[PDB]
């Protein structure tokens, strides 16, 4: 098969551009049916991709589509086939998934059939049911075992009147937890919430010129410059009392309280502590937990985090949709 | 004397000034089903010699663990007197209540209730704890039965209707016509007119947007509840219809003549549809005013909840803010 070959991006990168007849090159693990309704408008002769069609955790009907319409696809490239790449310029695709420009070999793909692909469906199908069953099976183990926590609010330390009524802003580890705080400068200048820092993010808070109310987490791994703030410590404990790094906190002379429970995240542990004593919104920064993410983990999820955030209820919004009104 | 526990009959409120004035000895007077840890915990440092309430310590949804706490301080419980215990009382006034859960003002009959015993409030508990776990097990179970037949839903979108680029990287405002919607938006003024986000009017607050002076994008919803001032007003109309493609309200819209899209599916809320939409059309955020759906909703509701509500707020994840915490912004 001949034709051009274009770069395209679910974004619109090459959309515009892709004619009827060309090589369609992109990066689209699981395909989605936008991206694909998309591609099948422009008729292009064969979609290239450098990941998988169908991974196998979701049930993705979109490479069936491409199927159907007539349009060859090859996957599994990888990084070589967007290195040597030249936009528009004339390739030749083989029925083996070979790539070349003239007869200089590119990249070496895997030939996705239409029986290849409807059996990668009905096994992603089969997968996200087997996952679910177990997830949701959890869950109700969960809410079981756990109704004194989510109904009671037994464990949770009494930390004042700090939060009743008041905005505030949980920070956790997440990757560019950092530079999502420095986002939100203006808010935290201009709405004064009540920050409490988890984990790592303690140091971050601290290290950013805050002085958070209140820490989350095990002392063992947050700094000495945060512990020495002047923030109340809440340290995760057993269902029995015990609390690992108590040691730490007696050793630095300063306060703190236990929160004893069979919830292992510290961000689960602060969204609930923030709850109880009923705040006017909790900002989550941090420590994102959605169902598309349930749905794509290949591994087991925790129940905790998903029933913690429908806990919080209207309460909660996330980081990233209050920096959207400072943009 | 008359048998019985003697004391100053005084209203308490889980946030009133009842508590912060109620006395050792007292007769805490209270109306609060299902009573919550923290309440029971300000009545026990409180040391009443009887709580009496005007409704169920645990109505049965769920295992409510503050009953046992007053019970284990040696408080006597009484429940279930009605209305007429909050209409007869004097607050400060020495009361009486009898063995049998009887209230008097000497030898004068206000009100009687249920006495609740250490081992009755622990059976309640345990039956409430019950009660719980069957109807999560049928919650989650419809749960998992709905996400392996609604999956081209949930996960590629089958069936949402292209309703072109004006959703995609903007900020979105959805009104459902819940209890007080229209003094919601109200509040969202300054919001609408500084960010300018894409209005989508569900069911009767397309009615609401429209005589607000807005002029919403789109209106989810049979147009059988739709008023005509709405439906022609400019906005594109998005129809549920069942799996099959067959739409109630359809013959409204063609005798209009205007421009429609129908949305087939096995979800029965129009907030639920018109949240899936916005959500597909990939956009900034999607501020929810009018359809709260929460766990604890779930937990108290005791009649079948529909799992495509929870599902739908999880499967927006952190692009969805309720427009009550906009409103927070501005107050």
């Amino acid at each position: 098969l001949q034709g051009a070959t274009r770069i395209c991006t679910p974004q619109g990168k090459g959309l515009k551009r892709l004619s009827e007849g060309d090589l369609a090159i992109i990066d689209a693990p699981d395909l989605s049916r936008t991206f694909a309704q998309r591609l099948l408008a422009a008729k292009p002769a064969a979609v290239l991709n450098v990941s998988r069609f169908t991974t196998g955790s979701v049930p993705n009907f979109g490479p069936q589509m491409l199927i159907d319409g007539g349009i060859q696809l090859v996957e599994g490239f990888g990084q070589e086939l967007l290195d040597g790449t030249k936009d528009g310029k004339k390739g030749r695709l083989t029925e083996d998934g070979q790539l070349f420009y003239g007869e200089r070999l590119i990249s070496n793909g895997s030939v996705l059939s239409g029986p290849a692909a409807e059996n990668a469906f009905a096994d992603a199908q089969q997968s996200l049911l087997d996952r679910m069953e177990a997830y949701f099976g959890n869950t109700i183990q969960f809410i079981h075992s756990e109704a004194p926590l989510l109904i009671d609010g037994l464990g949770i330390p009494d930390t004042g009147n700090a939060i009743e009524g008041r905005k505030v802003l949980i920070a956790s580890p997440g990757d560019n937890h950092r530079s999502r705080l420095k986002e939100l400068r203006s808010f935290i200048r201009e709405y004064d919430p009540v920050l409490i820092g988890v984990d790592g993010a303690a140091d971050t808070l601290v290290e950013l010129g805050y002085k958070p109310a209140l820490i989350v987490g095990n002392p063992t791994g947050i700094g000495a410059d945060a512990l020495r703030s002047g923030a109340n410590v809440i340290l995760p404990a057993d269902p029995d009392g015990h609390a690992v790094g108590l040691e730490r906190i007696q050793d630095l002379g300063i306060g703190a309280m236990t929160f004893p429970s069979s919830v292992n995240s510290s961000t689960d542990l602060a969204l609930l502590l923030a709850d109880f004593h009923n705040p006017q919104m909790i900002v989550n920064v941090g420590g994102p937990v959605t169902l598309d993410g349930v749905f794509e983990n290949r591994e087991d999820s925790d129940p905790a985090a998903l029933l913690t955030r429908a806990k919080l209820g209207t309460k909660l919004v996330d980081g990233s949709v209050i920096a959207s009104l400072y943009t």
